[PDB]
């Protein structure tokens, strides 16, 4: 018999992942079904982004996703190498987990957790929702629902899935986004390379205090990537370029100046694109994570600008299954992300050119001081390149000011909390962050007076909107925030902010909930 669910998640990566994991806290049936049995061939994710530790810490698996495995005490460092284990040019030291500066500006610091191990702890904490080994096979949209076609490819048998809203988190080459027809195309020059995953057990003993998360090599065309620590347990990755022929262990040989074992497990082959749908969605179906937004992986933003992407359509998801939501609010998804995506996008074919472009001269690699100041070079030429930009982001993370219909409007990037931000973070006790306060339904927080919030209670109350007033008294965060009153959304955002509440409630509250 048909099984039927308020939302049916097409995809179990993790975006569409941390979308049920968001859907779960909100109350909302969910389903989701991965055709795969689950488990990671070739880790793609590593490093996952503060903001989306802040989501992960709200959702409960943030302490297991920093306990997953990384070594508190490997390094993190970026160093720009003539071969890993040779010829050392530049090096931005970064610490240790365990030792670098707690961040100031959040409470979560990004964290390192290779995707096989993030995998089965998000598989986890979904629980039972989660259905492997289950190929979604076609769709159609009635009405005022949609039904799909999945196969359970271990039991063989096809069952029908009877959702409300079929959000479809397929991936880049996401079949659902071409079946309705939206085209993402390119916004850079589509590349190609070649990833090689392979075992070391001694290359982090032969390094030393060299050791280091990531390793750009400035040995070729096709070798002037990274070659990045996974589990800094042994297992790499080395990134090389093509061009229209190598072999596997070969590559690695020619990257890595030891003679130690080396074990290759893969060589897949991948594009690099760059491009965003026309469209976010068709009717009651959905496009999220690289379905809906694909970029550079530099400066790793992917994920972490779907996890954020699939916070968004979450609330909005949820707001519209109960009823309050205004019939205009799920439209704001396209129009609130897809212009994050778009900033998100850039700013990493930024990290890939300053690679791409940097050249590298015919006597890098010369032993004897006599052309090895031609290291020092390149040396402070990368220093000036502002290449440490690819490792610190909070713009990209933090940054990103919703500007839209239902968003009250008013160098480095710093906290805000105008309109269309992310409710910045400060400490109400040692043990909890203003952040912890949202997430839920809409929140108010009143800095002084507390003076007319039972009329902005009254006004949500009427249209049934969740609504919280939390009466802060810290001086401190009253100056980070600025205005009196600050209204945060179910998203963490800011939807406005005033010493003095409006007049006429009810528009306001219209408005937020896309309504108006
Ligand atoms: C080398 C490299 C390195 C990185 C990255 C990319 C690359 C190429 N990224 C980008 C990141 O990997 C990417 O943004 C996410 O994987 C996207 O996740 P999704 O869940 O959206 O889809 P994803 O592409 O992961 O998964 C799609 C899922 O849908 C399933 N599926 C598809 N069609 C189906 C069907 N018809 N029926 C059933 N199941 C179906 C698939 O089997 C799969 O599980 C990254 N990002 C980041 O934040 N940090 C990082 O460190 C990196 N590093
Ligand atoms: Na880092």
């Amino acid at each position: 018999a048909p099984i039927e669910t308020d939302v049916l998640i097409l995809g179990g990566g993790p975006v569409g992942m941390a979308l049920a994991l968001d859907l779960a806290h909100r109350q909302v049936g969910h389903l989701v079904v991965e055709q795969t049995d689950g488990t990671i061939t070739h880790p793609r994710v590593g490093t996952i982004g503060p903001r989306s530790m802040e989501l992960f810490r709200r959702w409960g698996v943030a302490k297991q996703i920093r306990t997953a495995g990384w070594p508190g005490d490997h390094p993190l460092d970026a160093a720009w190498v003539t071969r890993v284990g040779g010829h050392e040019v530049y090096r931005i030291p970064l610490g240790t987990a365990d030792t670098r500066a707690t961040p100031e500006h959040t409470p979560e610091p990004d964290a390192i957790c290779p995707q096989h191990w993030l995998a089965p702890l998000l598989a986890e904490a979904v629980g039972e929702r989660l259905r492997t080994r289950s190929r979604l096979d076609s769709f159609e949209q009635r009405d005022d629902h949609v039904r799909a076609t999945i196969t359970d490819l271990r039991t063989g048998a096809t069952r029908a899935v009877h959702a409300r809203y079929l959000v479809a988190c397929d991936g880049a080459s996401s079949p659902t986004r071409k079946a309705l027809g939206i085209d993402a195309p390119p916004r850079h020059r589509t590349q190609v390379f070649r990833n090689i995953l392979f075992r070391a057990p001694e290359l982090r003993s032969l390094l030393g205090e060299r050791a280091a998360l990531f390793f750009f090599l400035m040995l070729s065309s096709s070798l002037r990537f990274p070659l990045r620590a996974l589990d800094g347990r042994g297992l790499y990755r080395l990134t090389v370029g093509v061009d229209d022929t190598m072999d596997s262990f070969e590559l690695v040989r020619r990257a890595v100046a030891f003679d130690t074992e080396i074990e290759v497990l893969s060589d897949s082959e991948w594009h690099l694109t760059h491009r965003v749908a026309d469209s976010f969605s068709a009717g009651r179906v959905f496009l999220t994570g690289d379905a809906a937004h694909t970029l550079s992986p530099s400066g790793g933003f992917g994920m972490n600008t779907g996890i954020g992407s699939a916070a968004d359509l979450g609330w909005k998801l949820a707001a519209t299954l109960r009823g309050w939501a205004g019939p205009g609010l799920l439209a704001t998804y396209e129009e609130e992300r897809r212009p994050v995506a778009i900033t998100s996008l850039e700013e990493a074919n930024v990290n890939l050119r300053r690679t791409m472009d940097r050249e590298l001269p015919p006597g890098l690699h010369d032993d004897g001081p006599r052309g090895e100041r031609i290291r020092a070079a390149v040396a402070e030429k990368l220093e000036r390149s502002g290449a440490r930009r690819e490792f610190d982001a909070p713009g990209i993370h933090f940054g990103h000011t919703y500007r839209s219909s239902i968003v009250c409007g008013e160098g480095g990037w710093r906290p805000s909390a105008r309109p269309g931000a992310r409710a910045p973070h400060a400490w109400l006790t040692p043990t909890t962050s203003t952040l912890d306060l949202f997430g839920r339904g809409f929140v108010l927080l009143s800095f002084g007076t507390t003076d007319g919030v039972e009329a902005v209670t009254r006004a949500f109350a009427d249209r049934h909107v969740p609504l919280e007033t939390v009466t802060c008294h810290a001086p401190e965060i009253h100056a980070l925030y600025e205005r009196a009153h600050v209204l945060v959304r179910p998203d963490g955002h800011v939807a406005w902010r005033g010493d003095h509440l409006p007049a006429e409630l009810g528009g306001l509250v219209d408005k937020v909930r896309g309504a108006a």
